[PDB]
């Protein structure tokens, strides 16, 4: 229905620090003909599941230093690549990627594998979609590890989650420029600029899925979805506040990447207040937007808090 393409498998031969075996589902409901990739790691029978959600413009490769810490703890880690990202398939047209289209895919993935005992792990778009999951089926979520993210709300009801779109000009205005404007978007240069600590090898891992620009339509639509929020996304995200503030009784863990210009403190302190029971965040001073690149430290501490309150 949705014309889509798939990335040559050879694009991933040389990945650094990605020894994970691939799994695929290609029959989600609503998602015909489309194949999705996801990591399934650790004891595939563990009580606890860490569902790890990626954001713009990355993939599961992102969680790569986190995954094993979670597996070695005795958890099963799921870690899906969205349609248009990593190893999943990619619709060719930006008109096909919407907020529901990626959200429904999430709910579909969750039903299908039947996950329970979830410790939701979000950042970026992964949190924007991922934080609307719980109210869908509350009985299946038990914890949350939230890194630099928030809810796509409409200006009035939460100004902090709209404000960063316009100011600073070297924050979200700059991120969106680097993404939707180049005719020749090199995600290795982009990442090396938004994450100065990456090595040339890592950076190249984030361009692997995209050989040419026709593979990038979903890379392209995401910043624009931050900018232009449709009604469903507003209603849904508005409905999520209420759930995190009044319904949620789960355990949480927050880590802030203080060097972030898009979603640092301005956005994280206000989120910390709407999550019923969210404790004193963990401020990572040398980290940017991609907190997961100071990942092990997060994964470790997140599990250390997790047990000290069980």
């Amino acid at each position: 229905m949705i014309n889509a393409i798939r990335t040559p498998d050879q694009r991933f031969s040389n990945l650094d620090q990605y020894p994970f075996s691939p799994n695929y589902l290609d029959d989600l409901p609503g998602y015909p003909g489309l194949r999705a990739h996801y990591l399934d790691e650790g004891n595939s029978d563990a009580e606890d599941v860490f569902l790890c959600l990626h954001g713009e413009p990355t993939w599961s490769y992102l969680y790569r230093k986190m995954i094993p810490v979670f597996a070695e703890s005795g958890a099963r880690v799921i870690a899906p690549d969205f349609f248009g990202f990593g190893k999943s398939d990619k619709p060719v047209d930006e008109e096909d990627y919407t907020f529901e289209f990626h959200r429904n895919f999430l709910l579909a993935l969750i039903e299908r594998l039947d996950l329970r005992n979830i410790t939701l792990v979000v950042q970026d778009w992964g949190g924007f979609l991922g934080l609307t999951l719980p109210m869908a089926d509350p009985s299946r979520f038990k914890r949350l590890i939230i890194m630099n993210a928030c809810l796509m709300t409409d200006p009035v009801t939460q100004p902090a989650f709209s404000a960063f779109v316009t100011q600073p000009a070297d924050g979200f205005t700059a991120w969106k420029y680097d993404l939707v404007t180049p005719s020749d978007l090199r995600l290795d240069q982009f990442m090396k600029r938004w994450a100065p600590t990456l090595t040339e090898a890592e950076a190249s891992a984030y361009a692997a899925p995209f050989p040419d620009t026709s593979y990038q339509a979903g890379v392209r639509k995401f910043p624009k979805m931050v900018a232009q929020r449709d009604q469903a996304c507003i209603d849904i995200s508005t409905e999520a506040i209420s759930f995190w503030q009044n319904d949620w009784n789960g355990q949480t863990f927050m880590a802030i990447g203080m060097k972030d210009k898009l979603l640092g403190p301005d956005v994280m302190y206000p989120m910390k207040a709407l999550i019923n029971g969210c404790p004193e965040p963990l401020e990572i001073a040398d980290a940017g937007h991609f907190v997961q690149e100071f990942g092990e430290q997060v994964a470790r501490e997140a599990l250390k808090h997790f047990a000290e309150t069980e």
